[PDB]
């Protein structure tokens, strides 16, 4: 309605209904909510269509091909553009493979950024709110928020709306705007009105900014305003963006993409000097201009040819197919360059707490301290069964001496529990199950203390809802809080000053002690028996420490906390100086050291996770703010350390590290598996030791403690679950909150990567064929097989759809039992370019012995001798070597229509075999990827159509053909597959089977050799 930021606390509550500590009204609610509107920012789209199809065109190989089918376009200039078919192909033919590569990329990226938007609405916007149907605080959806209405918020949580800090009740509130202001430093704010009257983001500390994120605080404010019109939606039509899509995989495969360019580049001035040398036949080429334009529409094919222009489009392909999968097993990934680098991923740091354990949090013992008779103590050790976050759900087993909760130790417990704590619960109408709200810890206690500790009173049949509200409310009515001490990792613990209501019955001062049993059995030095107080025995607090160890011995890995009472405090806020060591001052005795068992369950699907990780090579690690107890505890039960094993130099913490001999700390930083109880900065510095080691690293956590040091991992990883810092801070969102989705991540980014270099090897093979064929032509002195058109056609079936649906290569069987890669190693090692120059030599020698096959022994075709075939240019037709022979059929295009096929046929086979690396067809038959097999079948209905129609084989320079020059095609085309299988079996053997498929290939092979008639060659020079 206006600005609040320069009015007060006291006219902003009065704008509206509003009342602190209160909610709204719910006809007030849904008046303001028809009114002002729902709290939801319009996600406009910010790539549309064309662009969409734009940016697949912009690559040096993709513009290399758009100029050479200018230049064909150029160079088709010989008559009047009427005519459509005789002149008017190749630049189609050109242009075609690229339209192909553009929709298939278009059509993948769509789907994948299609995919992650719903998922994004997997969970809605949840947000904490004080409403008058519901006391305390609830959890309700974030797109419905009127302006006006209480909000309480914590650390790590996002702020739904613009909101006015009402008040604070913690000592400092530091909160981290830099999404919209731009600073990276948090900012502390504090409830002072604004003195400004246009006060700049910077300096507003009175108001919160929607999006933004809280480093450590707690408070409580007003939305002031919600929707667009907070200050993240209005400037929300500005467009902010990094523009950066550079990954190394793409940096390197552009450079060996400029490399391998600069190499056709040469080949090419290598066509044109070795052959128009020789060239004055009188075929149109007496005249040096028409020779000299033929033989660069010659090359010009050679090098549409010769050049993977597939190549952005099968990176695209591979990219949206690995980002619509996590899509699909709901994982948010915001950063395209993470996936990939998770397949070289080698060190994988998690946060215990949160993210390896379930993060709902119950309590299962209690121990009270029973009649002391001297030096022991017996030890009451009760039992509570429930780990839903369920007060219903908890009936103490019934079986515990103590049943109707008389005891007044356990009364004293069950205060402490109700006012040592800042969380509650509530009920969503979603589920049965009552949220959290707050930390785990506190919630846990808040439902511990819904049974009839205090009082017997019978609430059955009361309200469903008013449960959670009315649990601890009756000892929160009874005695009143007056203010608490901050938690601080220097003494481990928290303390509230309280004075109850009672009337000065009992002395109006209690301090209630919520922190680790270490610091209060070292602080505590008086007992509490029963109802009584004794002197501090060192008996009864080592049985106690005893039987903590005892919960810590592998039943819950002692997730306990104790709970203290201090009588005598020395006085009400006699001094409250925000340092650790008057804190500590203040805790000098205590009384009631009993403490309270909880349980944090390790995910189901965390170990058989971590039991792949070391399966494909990546060391986890352990880094947590917990006790090096519970964390070795844990990773036990998880299986990063072996049962009964010596972890003497694998597990460390903070202080422990931090002072080490340099050797020591390089050596433990890569030996060590746990570090435990380190705080934000020294977890960066692991971080960052293990990276200087050149070692990529990916980190996950769910809190601000792991924050800083997710940004320093090369990878970022946050929980559906956790706290919206670490979403912020990470690459990586998973929203099901499930641990399995790490591992498949990694199984994508190495498919991606084995797909592209599948990828690669295809394109090089079957293209250096093609050059090697038109050497071989060319040195040998044979007619030349291959013309512009149709060396622009095989570039087009064999380049284009089956090469892009090679893509879509299902995952390796060994994909997940490699170590993971270097990312500096050289792209393609000395044994793959062995392995193209094989292929494409074979490719090259199997074209031309085709067409030397039918001028030489053919069917139908004249019997040609060698010697004749080398020298055909030399023909006066009175030649004593060239008699009964017409040389006119040097010219005939039935040698051409022979290489058209045997190329075509022998790269659509080398396609079938380059499913896999070092695998043969045997073990991953084809029909696991329907894409490619369709993608074949249709290039080959092309070609039967290009080559059994009246129009078509006229423009193509090639003629219809019989059973038997189809037989001898896929006899010349066929052993390139077995060529590729040994040197698969040589790679998989000395350099590191489908019963169907055999028996398929088997009589279709013998088929193919039925009748041999094709030997008796002359001599090779
Ligand atoms: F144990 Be983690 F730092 F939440
Ligand atoms: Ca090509
Ligand atoms: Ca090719
Ligand atoms: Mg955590």
């Amino acid at each position: 309605m206006e600005n609040a930021h320069t009015k007060t606390v006291e006219e902003v509550l009065g704008h509206f209904g509003v009342n602190e500590s209160t909610g709204l009204s719910l006809e007030q609610v849904k008046k303001l909510k028809e009114r002002w509107g729902s709290n939801e920012l319009p996600a406009e789209e910010g790539k549309t269509l064309l662009e969409l199809v734009i940016e697949q065109f912009e690559d040096l190989l993709v513009r290399i091909l758009l100029l050479a089918a200018c230049i064909s376009f150029v160079l088709a200039w010989f008559e009047e553009g009427e005519e459509t078919i005789t002149a008017f192909v190749e630049p189609f033919v050109i242009l075609l493979i690229l339209v192909a590569n553009a929709i298939v990329g278009v059509w993948q990226e769509r789907n994948a950024e299609n995919a992650i938007e719903a998922l994004k609405e997997y969970e809605p916007e949840m947000g904490k709110v004080y409403r008058q149907d519901r006391k305390s605080v609830q959890r309700i959806k974030a797109k419905d928020i009127v302006p006006g209405d209480i909000v309480e918020i914590a650390v790590g949580d996002k702020v739904p709306a613009d909101i006015r800090l009402t008040s604070i009740k913690s000592t400092t509130l530091r909160v981290d705007q830099s999404i919209l202001t731009g600073e990276s430093v948090s900012v502390i704010k504090h409830t002072d009105p604004v003195p400004d009257p246009r006060a700049v983001n910077q300096d507003k500390k009175n108001m919160l900014f929607s999006g933004t994120n809280i480093a450590a605080g707690k408070a409580m404010g007003v939305v002031v305003a919600t929707g667009v019109n907070t200050e993240i939606g209005k400037i929300r039509d500005e467009m902010v963006a990094t523009e950066q899509e550079r990954t190394p995989l793409q940096q390197k495969l552009d450079e060996f993409g400029e490399q391998l360019s600069k190499v056709i580049s040469l080949i090419c001035i290598a066509v044109w000097i070795i052959n128009i040398g020789h060239f004055n036949d009188p075929v149109h080429g007496g005249s040096w201009i028409r020779g000299a334009i033929y033989y660069f529409k010659i090359a010009v094919a050679l090098a549409v040819a010769a050049i993977p222009e597939g190549l952005p489009a099968v990176i695209t392909t591979c990219l949206a197919l690995g980002t619509r999968r996590m899509a699909k097993k709901n994982a948010i990934v915001r950063s395209l360059p993470s996936v990939e680098t998770l397949g070289c991923t080698s060190v994988i740091c998690s946060d215990k707490t949160g993210t390896l354990t379930t993060n709902q949090m119950s309590v299962c013992r209690m121990f009270i301290l029973d009649r002391v008779e001297g030096d022991t103590c017996s030890l009451n050790e009760f039992t509570i069964t429930g780990s839903t976050y369920a007060p219903i759900g908890e009936v103490h087993k019934d079986d515990k001496p103590v049943n109707c909760h008389q005891y007044d130790g356990l009364v004293e417990l069950a205060t402490i529990c109700a006012l040592c704590n800042d969380s509650a619960l509530d009920y969503n109408e979603a589920k049965g199950v009552y949220e959290k709200v707050g930390e785990a810890t506190e919630t846990a206690l808040t439902c511990l203390v819904e049974k009839m500790n205090v009082f017997d009173t019978e609430l059955k049949g009361l309200s469903k809802i008013e449960r959670a509200n009315a649990c601890n409310s009756v000892i929160k009515q009874l005695m009143k809080k007056e203010f608490t001490l901050e938690f601080s990792r220097d003494r481990k613990s928290m303390s509230v000053y309280c004075t109850p209501n009672k009337p000065s019955r009992t002395s109006m001062s209690k301090m209630f002690v919520k922190g680790a049993p270490e610091g209060v059995i070292d602080r505590c030095t008086h007992i509490r028996v029963g109802s009584t107080k004794v002197p501090m025995t060192s008996g009864v607090k080592q049985k106690i420490m005893s039987v903590i160890r005892e919960w810590g011995s592998g039943s819950d890995t002692l997730r306990c906390l104790a709970l203290a009472t201090h009588d005598n405090p020395l006085r009400r806020e006699e001094m409250h100086l925000e340092d650790s060591a008057n804190f500590i001052k203040y805790e000098t005795n205590l009384t009631f050291v009993g403490c309270v068992g909880m349980l944090d369950p390790p995910r189901i699907e965390v170990a058989s996770s971590v039991k792949l990780c070391r399966q494909a090579g990546i060391r986890v690690i352990m880094i947590t703010g917990d006790n090096k107890g519970t964390a070795v505890a844990i990773c036990r039960r998880i299986g990063i350390f072996g049962q009964d094993e010596d972890v003497t130099s694998k597990a460390f913490t903070g202080r422990e590290f931090d002072e080490l001999n340099p050797s020591a700390q390089r050596d433990a930083c890569l030996n060590a598996r746990c570090f435990a109880r380190v705080e934000p900065s020294h977890k960066s510095k692991i971080v960052e030791f293990l990276q200087s080691f050149d070692e990529i690293t990916a980190m996950t956590g769910d809190g601000v403690n792991d924050a800083p040091a997710l940004k320093k991992a090369e990878i970022g990883i946050a929980m559906g679950s956790g706290t919206a810092v670490a979403k912020t801070a990470s690459e990586m969102v998973l929203a099901d909150d499930n641990f399995s989705t790490i591992v498949a991540a990694v199984e994508e980014g190495r498919a991606i990567y084995n797909n592209m270099k599948q990828f690669i090897r295809y394109l090089i093979s079957s293209n250096v064929g093609e050059v090697v064929c038109i050497f071989l032509t060319a040195a040998l002195g044979f007619p030349e097989a291959l013309i512009p058109v149709q060396l622009l056609w095989v570039n087009l079936v064999t380049d284009g759809l089956p090469a892009t649906a090679l893509g879509f290569n299902p995952p390796d069987l060994d994909i997940m039992n490699k170590p993971p890669r270097n990312p500096k190693e050289p792209l393609i090692s000395g044994w793959l370019f062995f392995r193209y120059l094989a292929i494409g030599c074979y490719v090259g020698a199997a074209t031309v012995g085709a067409a030397a096959w039918w001028f030489i022994a053919a069917d139908g075709g004249p019997r040609v001798s060698f010697y004749q075939l080398s020298h055909f240019l030399q023909c006066k037709e009175d030649n004593p070597d060239f008699e009964g022979v017409d040389c006119a059929i040097f010219e005939s295009p039935y040698p051409m229509t022979m290489a058209l096929s045997v190329l075509v046929t022998i790269e659509m086979c080398n396609a079938l075999n380059s499913l896999s690396e070092n695998q043969s067809l045997l073990r991953m038959p084809p029909w696991e990827n329907i894409w490619l097999v369709g993608s074949i079948c249709l290039s080959m209905s092309l070609h039967f159509l290009i080559l059994y129609v009246e129009p078509l084989p006229l423009i193509f320079q090639i003629t219809p053909l019989n059973v038997t020059q189809w037989l001898m095609v896929l006899k010349i085309s066929l052993p390139v597959i077995l060529m590729d299988e040994t040197l698969k079996f040589v790679a998989r053997n000395y350099l590191e089977i489908s019963w169907p498929f055999v028996l398929l290939i088997m009589p279709l092979v013998i088929w193919v050799y039925s009748t041999d008639t094709n030997f008796s060659d002359m001599f090779w020079s």
